[PDB]
Protein backbone atom coordinates (compact mmCIF):
# COMPACT_ATOMS: atom_id res chain seq x y z
CA UNK A 1 0.00 0.00 0.00
CA UNK A 2 1.34 3.38 -1.07
CA UNK A 3 -0.51 6.60 -0.05
CA UNK A 4 -0.53 8.27 -3.46
CA UNK A 5 -0.50 7.37 -7.16
CA UNK A 6 2.80 7.65 -8.98
CA UNK A 7 3.81 11.26 -9.66
CA UNK A 8 1.62 12.57 -6.82
CA UNK A 9 3.29 14.03 -3.74
CA UNK A 10 2.34 12.67 -0.32
CA UNK A 11 1.86 15.17 2.50
CA UNK A 12 0.14 14.60 5.83
CA UNK A 13 -2.43 12.09 4.61
CA UNK A 14 -3.12 13.82 1.31
CA UNK A 15 -1.87 13.62 -2.27
CA UNK A 16 -0.87 16.60 -4.41
CA UNK A 17 -0.15 17.14 -8.10
CA UNK A 18 1.00 20.33 -9.81
CA UNK A 19 0.28 20.76 -13.51
CA UNK A 20 2.92 21.17 -16.22
CA UNK A 21 0.62 23.35 -18.32
CA UNK A 22 -1.67 26.35 -17.83
CA UNK A 23 -5.48 26.46 -17.80
CA UNK A 24 -8.07 28.92 -16.54
CA UNK A 25 -9.67 28.45 -13.13
CA UNK A 26 -12.74 26.53 -14.29
CA UNK A 27 -10.72 24.25 -16.58
CA UNK A 28 -8.27 23.56 -13.75
CA UNK A 29 -11.20 22.39 -11.62
CA UNK A 30 -12.20 20.02 -14.43
CA UNK A 31 -8.60 18.88 -14.82
CA UNK A 32 -8.50 17.82 -11.17
CA UNK A 33 -11.88 16.08 -11.24
CA UNK A 34 -10.72 14.07 -14.24
CA UNK A 35 -7.93 12.61 -12.09
CA UNK A 36 -10.24 11.96 -9.14
CA UNK A 37 -9.03 15.05 -7.30
CA UNK A 38 -10.01 18.63 -6.54
CA UNK A 39 -8.42 21.99 -7.30
CA UNK A 40 -6.59 22.28 -3.97
CA UNK A 41 -8.66 23.38 -1.01
CA UNK A 42 -6.39 24.45 1.85
CA UNK A 43 -7.45 23.34 5.33
CA UNK A 44 -4.58 24.38 7.61
CA UNK A 45 -1.75 26.88 7.98
CA UNK A 46 0.70 24.00 7.67
CA UNK A 47 -0.82 22.88 4.36
CA UNK A 48 -0.73 26.46 3.09
CA UNK A 49 2.94 26.79 3.99
CA UNK A 50 3.60 23.50 2.20
CA UNK A 51 1.75 24.49 -0.97
CA UNK A 52 3.05 28.07 -1.08
CA UNK A 53 6.61 26.75 -1.18
CA UNK A 54 5.90 24.82 -4.39
CA UNK A 55 4.82 28.03 -6.14
CA UNK A 56 7.43 30.37 -4.70
CA UNK A 57 10.06 27.71 -5.41
CA UNK A 58 9.29 27.06 -9.07
CA UNK A 59 8.42 30.75 -9.37
CA UNK A 60 5.06 29.83 -10.90
CA UNK A 61 1.63 31.45 -10.59
CA UNK A 62 -0.72 28.66 -9.52
CA UNK A 63 -4.49 28.25 -9.10
CA UNK A 64 -6.04 27.05 -5.83
CA UNK A 65 -9.70 26.11 -5.37
CA UNK A 66 -10.81 29.46 -3.98
CA UNK A 67 -13.02 32.20 -5.43
CA UNK A 68 -15.48 34.98 -4.64
CA UNK A 69 -17.33 34.49 -7.92
CA UNK A 70 -20.71 33.91 -6.27
CA UNK A 71 -20.39 36.84 -3.87
CA UNK A 72 -17.78 39.56 -4.37
CA UNK A 73 -15.71 39.84 -1.22
CA UNK A 74 -16.92 36.50 0.10
CA UNK A 75 -14.23 33.94 -0.65
CA UNK A 76 -15.30 30.33 -0.76
CA UNK A 77 -13.39 27.12 -1.48
CA UNK A 78 -14.60 24.87 -4.30
CA UNK A 79 -15.89 22.37 -1.74
CA UNK A 80 -18.24 25.02 -0.38
CA UNK A 81 -16.38 25.86 2.82
CA UNK A 82 -15.81 29.58 3.52
CA UNK A 83 -12.37 31.20 3.71
CA UNK A 84 -11.54 31.30 7.42
CA UNK A 85 -10.14 34.60 8.83
CA UNK A 86 -7.21 32.38 9.76
CA UNK A 87 -6.09 32.61 6.12
CA UNK A 88 -6.44 36.35 5.42
CA UNK A 89 -2.77 36.91 6.27
CA UNK A 90 -1.86 34.89 3.18
CA UNK A 91 -3.07 37.45 0.64
CA UNK A 92 -0.09 39.42 -0.64
CA UNK A 93 -0.23 42.96 0.68
CA UNK A 94 -2.75 45.00 -1.27
CA UNK A 95 -4.70 41.84 -2.16
CA UNK A 96 -7.38 40.95 -2.89
CA UNK A 97 -7.82 44.12 -4.98
CA UNK A 98 -10.38 42.74 -7.45
CA UNK A 99 -9.01 44.90 -10.28
CA UNK A 100 -11.01 44.43 -13.47
CA UNK A 101 -12.94 41.85 -11.44
CA UNK A 102 -10.61 39.21 -10.06
CA UNK A 103 -12.58 36.39 -8.47
CA UNK A 104 -10.11 33.49 -8.43
CA UNK A 105 -7.22 32.97 -6.01
CA UNK A 106 -3.71 31.92 -7.01
CA UNK A 107 -0.42 31.35 -5.23
CA UNK A 108 1.65 34.35 -6.30
CA UNK A 109 5.13 34.91 -4.95
CA UNK A 110 5.07 34.48 -1.18
CA UNK A 111 1.32 34.76 -0.79
CA UNK A 112 -2.02 34.76 -2.58
CA UNK A 113 -3.41 37.07 -5.22
CA UNK A 114 -6.87 37.39 -6.70
CA UNK A 115 -6.74 37.34 -10.50
CA UNK A 116 -8.86 37.00 -13.63
CA UNK A 117 -10.52 33.59 -13.49
CA UNK A 118 -10.13 33.28 -17.25
CA UNK A 119 -6.37 33.74 -17.18
CA UNK A 120 -4.47 30.49 -17.68
CA UNK A 121 -2.21 29.39 -14.82
CA UNK A 122 -0.70 26.23 -13.45
CA UNK A 123 -2.83 24.41 -10.91
CA UNK A 124 -2.44 21.99 -8.01
CA UNK A 125 -4.84 19.11 -7.41
CA UNK A 126 -5.43 17.46 -4.07
CA UNK A 127 -7.00 14.16 -3.06
CA UNK A 128 -6.86 12.07 0.10
CA UNK A 129 -4.13 9.46 0.49
CA UNK A 130 -5.21 5.87 -0.13
CA UNK A 131 -6.60 3.87 2.78
C1 LIG B 1 -4.58 48.79 -11.40
C2 LIG B 1 -3.95 47.71 -12.25
O1 LIG B 1 -4.45 47.41 -13.34
N1 LIG B 1 -2.86 47.12 -11.77
C3 LIG B 1 -1.97 46.39 -12.66
C4 LIG B 1 -0.89 47.33 -13.16
O2 LIG B 1 -1.48 48.32 -13.93
C5 LIG B 1 -0.75 49.56 -14.05
C6 LIG B 1 -1.73 50.68 -14.41
O3 LIG B 1 -2.64 50.88 -13.34
C7 LIG B 1 -0.96 51.97 -14.70
O4 LIG B 1 -1.84 52.97 -15.10
O5 LIG B 1 -0.01 51.75 -15.75
C8 LIG B 1 0.99 50.77 -15.40
C9 LIG B 1 1.98 50.71 -16.55
O6 LIG B 1 2.55 51.99 -16.79
C10 LIG B 1 0.32 49.41 -15.14
O7 LIG B 1 -0.28 48.92 -16.32
O8 LIG B 1 0.03 46.62 -14.00
C11 LIG B 1 0.74 45.59 -13.27
C12 LIG B 1 1.75 44.98 -14.23
O9 LIG B 1 1.09 44.37 -15.34
C13 LIG B 1 -0.25 44.55 -12.74
O10 LIG B 1 0.44 43.60 -11.91
C14 LIG B 1 0.65 42.34 -12.45
O11 LIG B 1 -0.59 41.62 -12.38
C15 LIG B 1 -0.49 40.30 -12.96
C16 LIG B 1 -1.88 39.69 -12.94
O12 LIG B 1 -1.91 38.50 -13.71
C17 LIG B 1 0.54 39.47 -12.18
O13 LIG B 1 0.08 39.27 -10.85
C18 LIG B 1 1.89 40.19 -12.17
O14 LIG B 1 2.80 39.50 -11.33
C19 LIG B 1 1.72 41.62 -11.65
O15 LIG B 1 2.95 42.33 -11.77
C20 LIG B 1 -1.35 45.21 -11.92
O16 LIG B 1 -2.36 44.22 -11.67
C21 LIG B 1 -3.05 44.31 -10.46
O17 LIG B 1 -2.18 44.37 -9.33
C22 LIG B 1 -1.43 43.16 -9.08
C23 LIG B 1 -0.51 43.44 -7.90
C24 LIG B 1 -2.39 42.01 -8.82
O18 LIG B 1 -3.20 42.30 -7.68
C25 LIG B 1 -3.28 41.83 -10.04
O19 LIG B 1 -4.22 40.79 -9.81
C26 LIG B 1 -4.02 43.14 -10.36
O20 LIG B 1 -4.68 43.00 -11.62
CA1 LIG C 1 -13.39 39.49 -6.57
CA1 LIG D 1 -5.24 41.06 -7.56
MG1 LIG E 1 -17.35 38.80 -9.75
Amino acid sequence: CHPCPWEWTFFQGNCYFMSNSQRNWHDSITACKEVGAQLVVIKSAEEQNFLQLQSSRSNRFTWMGLSDLNQEGTWQWVDGSPLLPSFKQYWNRGEPNNVGEEDCAEFSGNGWNDDKCNLAKFWICKKSAAS
